[PDB]
């Protein structure tokens, strides 16, 4: 049945619970942002009211095909009214379109979900420095001390002059970047820009990223291959007999690839330096993992909630198991006892 968690007391509203049928007084479902363990179970046939992003409603149209009738997009930093209440979207820092939702209730009490996040100080002076928060619905992914990662900006520095001196080096070597879902883009947008090139791209994929209002982006991607010389693949094309198979297609245009898979956290995190990273390979490909993600390190969630001072917590993640419940409340009374709230 649906969670408590997905539920906001007080209102006819559930936040990303699209999987369990008709959920029993809902009277709009929020969806935070476009990926699958999100958005679970909507279709062209779900026939209430959906309330998303400008961004998200265009993956919602295009890619599900949910009719137009349902779809209720908002737009950012806007104090909006939604069956009588009063609830502004702000920007996630997430995937192209992720929101987080403040809603304002009736009574006086002000409750913020953030959907899938990556905090950053830059949250501190939105449309939350203005007001209390009496209750914070959080996305807990990585909320234990062992995970850390760089920066994204550090990042895609690396990306950029691992492939800039491998092209360099070798004009004939391709470059390819894995996908499965939006986010990341930057990615493979960033390489391709050093290398002076468009990015090339399944018809499917190429749809996928005209719904994400990125500017200037037809002068960035393609669905022509042999014009580019950045190719993205799916996920799970991204491994020896998978490349090989793909450079074969390639008619000895090139004879060496160089591939990317962005993960999020992997144990090498703990000892090794970003600067430190070597690739898998076999004969003329290299495959490096990159730590690029898209939600809160421990370090950034704990600024985040300590600066906010909320006064309960709900956990999104992780809420599975006893262990990994028992060990997040832990770390939100450290946290609380350090900060004095
Ligand atoms: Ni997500």
């Amino acid at each position: 049945t649906c969670p408590f968690y997905k539920k906001i007391p007080g209102t006819g509203f559930t936040v990303d619970a699209f999987q369990y049928g008709v959920v029993e007084g809902c009277t709009a479902y929020f969806l935070t942002h476009f990926h699958s363990d999100h958005y679970a179970g909507l279709s062209k046939h779900f026939t209430f009211p959906v309330y998303c992003s400008e961004i998200t409603g265009n993956l919602l149209k295009n890619k599900l095909h949910v009719q137009e009738q349902y779809i209720h997009p908002l737009p950012l930093d806007t104090e909006c009214i939604v069956n009588g209440v009063k609830v502004v979207l702000l920007d996630a820092n997430h995937c192209p379109g992720a929101v987080m939702i403040l809603f304002y209730l009736p009574n006086g009490t002000v409750i913020l979900h953030t959907g899938d996040f990556r905090a950053d100080p830059s949250m501190e002076r939105s449309l939350l420095a203005d007001q209390k928060v009496h209750m914070l619905y959080l996305d807990t992914t990585y909320c234990s001390p062992e995970y850390t990662f760089p920066s994204q900006q550090e990042v895609i520095r690396f990306a950029i002059n691992t492939a800039f001196e491998a092209v360099t080096l070798n004009p004939h070597a391709l470059v390819v970047c894995g996908t499965y879902s939006i986010g990341k883009e930057k990615v493979f947008l960033a390489i391709a820009d050093v290398l002076g090139s468009k990015v090339g791209m399944s018809q499917e994929k190429y749809k996928t990223l005209q719904c994400l209002n990125i500017p200037e982006i037809n002068s960035l991607i393609t669905t022509d291959m042999c014009s580019s010389l950045v190719h993205l693949l799916p996920m799970m094309q991204i491994n020896f007999k998978g490349l090989q198979s793909h450079l074969k297609k390639c008619g000895g245009k090139y004879n060496q690839i160089l591939a990317f898979r962005p993960t999020g956290w992997t144990h090498s995190n703990k000892f090794t330096r970003i600067a430190d990273v070597i690739p898998q390979t076999k004969g003329n490909i290299s495959i490096y993992g990159i730590p690029y993600s898209e939600h809160s390190s421990y370090l950034e969630m704990k600024r985040f909630v300590q600066w906010l001072k909320p006064q309960k917590i709900i956990p999104t993640v992780n809420v599975g198991t006893w262990k990994s419940r028992s060990t997040m409340e832990k770390y939100f009374r450290e946290w609380k006892l350090e900060a004095g709230y």
